[PDB]
């Protein structure tokens, strides 16, 4: 899900500028919830501005952003001419994952018929439940199933019932969250409070972007307990301020690097234009534009695949140094030492985040010579896996933010265990709350199938692999063999990318397939299964990872002339294994596409779809293996008539149940 | 693939009784599968047996036993009354390797146009390429593709080149078996020897069962290295009377005998003058032990398939299982075969199950009980990826091998690689004798008993139930634990009438045979305890129903896997009532928010999701860590059901290995 709002304060904004701004915001976070989408803003046709501030005008519709861009325009009611020198307008795009995506359940929720307060939710409300039966006995109507409703019918509920005729919109919103549980994020608009907007989290990110030509009154918010110039953040001299309350930073990048990242329960408040925080750090973000612009791709998945030789190298860049065959991950200096006294790795994650783990289990039970478990977030929490002070847990999670994945990192640090977080986003709940980690510095990934966060992520624990064993004299030679590799991946990835027209032709000669099953073995089990899930996600076709040495104890009875097969067939200690479950495909009359080394002569002549990948090192081929799995999902997508960027039933990230 | 051999000694019995008793000992030995079969036998028609035991008669035929035994009664130039107080007769079943099926690539390989020797074989032997070359180069023909003649060919050539002229039959096939490179299980018979038989293994089971009316001279054959007196061998004592049955599976033996001798590798067995001794290149010995198997186990009764025979009689499995290891009266548990080894296994720190298909679904079954009851970690692993990975073992650690047949390769290498680490290991199995209950420190026997059928359904729930009691051995001296111990006993108490109550439900199973009769894929969809439920259902609609079924665990859904749901995708999710119950609610409107219209397996009390849920399979209720027994039966069901409907053999095997090598 989305939060999104614009506060312009003595800016004049007219109400198009507005609403372009609030649907550019967005679409800036579509990619997190695109089932739904709304607004909120200031109706009435005064050319004063100030008499249009009691009336609330909700545009929801159900679709992605781009079905509520329509619905905002080629309307009868709204002139979009009014100049506002002072306006609040918030948005949200809706993950429904639960009923219906209809408007009704799009946010911002109303707390009546007449929008006295209106309020757009990322999270969930545990007790929803309880608080829609105690508002309906006082005289409280509820419209939607949403659990967010419960939180417009109670901010009425707390203003129905002050003490004082001007308690502030702070004390309405605290007394709320009072009766909330779960996690929430929550921006707040009243009719009774104009242009002053509250935004208050807890378990979900909220920050607070800014931008105005005067200098800020500071840059350090002293948080307050239940307000004067020396303590609101404001412009100086004059009034002329734009806020922007954001859950994330892509929607904020484009108009000002200027934040400020609340904290669980911290209910900042813009009030007269000044921003303070009850119960901070005006802060640069390290982010550019172009960094979330699909430059000349047609969609951001293409970009983040063709742009892994980058990514690969942004995230080896100042931690590998080829000239004396030495890594150094910052993140881990001051406990790696500890690392190595413990007696067991545990690797967590979901999803993609979870394969990587497989890609890379071998080489870690190699160079540390450590147990390597790894573990589905769901499945480790649900079985109350044994954990120990001496365990070393990882929590490999692209976002920081997964459900599961940091259920799991709490539940780790309760029994002692040392935890590390692998991450691609810096103030991320599991980068915040792990003794240490690495931020694998990939860039923003945009599209909801994870590419560049995988390889990665791959290439992030094959460098902790390679401090771990930095001092044995007997495996030196390994890992002079393993940088070499890495030096020389980025190019090789470069070639696989040439070979993007020979794979979109086999996609042609698939996408009319139910199924497909994708066989590896070893450091390529991780490869079929991950490319399984790629296509699965994009193309919506029955893609099945099966380990190649299981194929004779049952699966292999579903091979056949018809079923289309892929199998990754590489030149490492398993070939000849894999050869084997290659010759029994073709007993059973397969005819797979085969994943195979150049210069495996034997294994293009005897089959006629070969993928020809080039060599690397064996513990690193995972990264080469699974590229063309991407292009194929992709091309398969396309072919099918899908949006590679907006696959259905989901969106990115999963951080609620 | 299939090995029998009959030796009567001294117990008459007419050529007929003697064909009769080799074509129902490979009757036995159709289940595993085969191309072709033959027999071998004395030939020649003198009233006197004594004098036809120069005459080897081979009949062998590319079909199925049936069409042998017809071509046996369809011999215009041979008597069947003929009785032969001595006589060795060999027979077997080929699943052809080396060599297209037919006559001649059949057993028994002979070692030439008149039958000096005869030798019927399991498995390959790798350099029968070099063998063949040498045998020609000294001037021996063959005329078979199959790696088995340089077999008979070779025993010949030894005997040829035999320095005394009485020289033992063992002492040749020894000198063959030290050139032969690979896997075998071999009876060897000739001119040259009549009425006597060598048996040998290596890579291959080969056992040996006996019979006789006299009391035997002992139950413990002592091995012989490079004199064979009558303190040494295994032989009737008063009398000379005695029956010798070779076999590679004790199914062909059992109807006959319980008394059988399981042969190890480079063991060779001889039967001269029927005396019974086994020779090799304190005193370790070979025990003669009583096999509980009962022909009626490998019998498919009034069941019309060994699938639905054995699924259906899982209620009188899982008792088996439990016999004398469960005491309801006072909630103890207590497997025999850990009593040496209990004490060690408690003072370790790690648990790793290895295994390959439906066998490591067992151990992802009961994953969850076991870190609860042991409060130790819990590793499972298949066993190609544990050997691919070479994956750190330490001293400390138990392993666990489950294996119904106890020789899965790769579950058998798993097992090597953990001794040679110094792990403690226990097998886990359902074939006594087998390599994996031989090797493994201690193990337990599932006793559910022999698995004819194709796939494995009571093996399955009979390792559950195994694991499970070993759980609860683990934790008998936890005050904490006293009231979770009683809860799951009294469930596997209950636990055998609420497999009948499911199996009552066959009706409703084959209503949703019909619905998916016609689809290509199904997605099973559960969490916790039931996830090993839906990767053991997946793999049996796969392996016996040819469809795309595939085990998604539920809380993934989120993260891509939920893109496949819509209205045409059809999905079966199990929610009981256990601690995810929640969860998988949570699941279920995932999928029906997406037009999802799924079938749910849920507890018969579960009021709310059979309302909301058009077709549910209610199951009754156990203790969660016993649900995934009950809520597995239904996908067994459900498989047995669409292959029927869909016209194929769910006794058939189909999943051939690679293709035959014509050279
Ligand atoms: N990337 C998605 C699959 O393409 C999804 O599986 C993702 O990996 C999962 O949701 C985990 O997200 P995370 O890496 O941010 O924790
Ligand atoms: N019987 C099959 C299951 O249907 C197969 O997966 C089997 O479980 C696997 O081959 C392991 O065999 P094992 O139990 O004899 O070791
Ligand atoms: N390799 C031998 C025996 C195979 C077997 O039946 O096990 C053959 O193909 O004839």
């Amino acid at each position: 899900c989305g939060i999104f709002a614009y506060l312009n304060y003595h800016v004049p904004r007219t109400r198009r500028e507005i609403l372009e701004t609030l649907i550019k915001g967005l679409q800036r976070l579509e990619y997190r919830g695109y089932d739904s989408a709304g607004v909120g803003f200031d109706g009435g046709n005064d050319k004063d501005w100030e008499a249009n501030a009691c009336k609330i005008q909700l545009i929801k519709k159900k679709g992605k952003v781009k079905a509520l861009d329509e619905e905002v325009h080629k309307q009868q009611d709204m002139d979009l001419d009014i100049e506002f020198d002072v306006h609040l307008g918030i948005a949200h795009t809706r993950w429904a994952t639960h009923g219906e995506p209809s408007p009704v359940n799009s946010h911002p929720q109303r707390s009546d018929k007449n929008n006295e307060f209106i309020v757009i939710h990322n999270g969930i409300i545990t007790n929803y439940k309880d608080l829609k039966k105690f508002l309906e006995s006082k005289g409280y109507d509820f419209e939607s199933e949403t659990d967010t409703e419960t939180i417009a019918k109670l901010v009425k509920y707390m203003y129905d019932n002050r003490e004082s005729q001007d308690t502030s919109f702070t004390t309405l919103v605290e007394r709320v969250i009072q009766q909330l549980e779960g996690a929430f994020a929550l921006v707040f608009k009243s009719v009774h409070f104009p242009g002053q907007a509250v935004g208050t989290r807890r378990g979900s990110p909220l920050l607070i972007g800014v931008r105005s030509e005067h200098k800020l009154s500071t840059d350090h918010i002293p948080i307050l307990y239940r307000v004067d110039s020396t303590t609101c953040l404001f412009p100086v001299e004059e009034k002329a301020v734009e806020y922007y309350f954001a859950s994330d930073a892509s929607a904020v990048i484009e108009h000002t690097n200027r934040v400020i990242f609340l904290e669980d329960d911290d209910v900042a408040a813009v009030v007269d234009g000044r921003l303070s925080i009850h119960r901070r750090a005006v802060q640069t973000l390290q982010m550019e534009l172009q960094q979330i612009m699909k430059g000349n791709f047609s969609s951001f998945m293409q970009k983040e695949i063709f742009e892994q030789p980058e990514s690969v190298v942004n995230t080896m860049r100042g931690r590998v140094n080829f000239d004396d065959y030495t890594v150094n991950l910052g993140g881990l200096k001051d406990h790696i030492k500890e690392i190595q006294r413990c007696r067991r790795l545990i690797l967590i994650a979901c999803g993609t985040s979870y394969h990587a783990g497989v890609a890379t289990r071998q080489v870690l039970e190699e160079l540390t010579e450590l147990p390597v478990m790894v573990e589905l977030a769901s499945d480790f929490l649900d079985r109350n896996t044994p954990v120990f002070r001496d365990d070393v847990c990882f929590f490999l999670s692209q976002s920081g933010e997964t459900a599961d994945t940091l259920m799991g990192l709490r539940y780790c640090k309760e029994r002692g265990a040392l935890t590390v977080g692998i991450t691609n986003t810096v103030g991320s709940s599991i980068s915040r709350e792990t003794d240490c980690g690495v931020h694998i510095n990939a860039g923003p990934e945009i599209g909801v199938a994870s590419t560049k966060a995988y390889t990665s992520q791959f290439v992030s624990l094959v460098m902790f692999a390679l401090m771990m064993c930095d001092d044995r004299i007997s495996m030196q030679e390994r890992r002079k063999e393993i940088m070499l590799g890495l030096k020389r991946l980025p190019d090789l990835i470069k070639e696989v990318l040439s070979m993007d027209d020979e794979i979109q032709k086999l996609a042609t000669e698939l996408y009319h397939q139910k199924s497909v099953l994708i066989m590896g073995r070893g450091y390529h089990y991780a490869t079929c299964l991950e490319g399984a899930l790629k296509i699965k996600e994009i193309t919506y076709m029955h893609s099945e990872g099966i380990l190649a040495g299981e194929l004779k104890h049952g699966p292999l009875a579903l091979v056949d002339k018809l079923m289309p097969v892929i199998m990754i067939i590489m030149r490492d200690h398993t070939y000849a294994k894999c050869q084997n479950a290659l010759q029994q495909v073709v007993a059973r009359q397969g005819r797979p596409v085969v994943i195979c080394d150049k210069e495996d002569t034997e294994t293009i002549k005897n089959t006629k779809r070969t993928i020809k990948v080039p060599h690397s090192v064996d513990c690193l081929q995972g990264i080469l293996s699974v590229i063309p799995l991407q292009l194929l999902a992709f091309h398969l997508a396309v072919l099918r008539g899908y949006d590679v960027d907006f696959p259905r039933n989901l969106a990115k990230s999963v951080t609620v149940e």
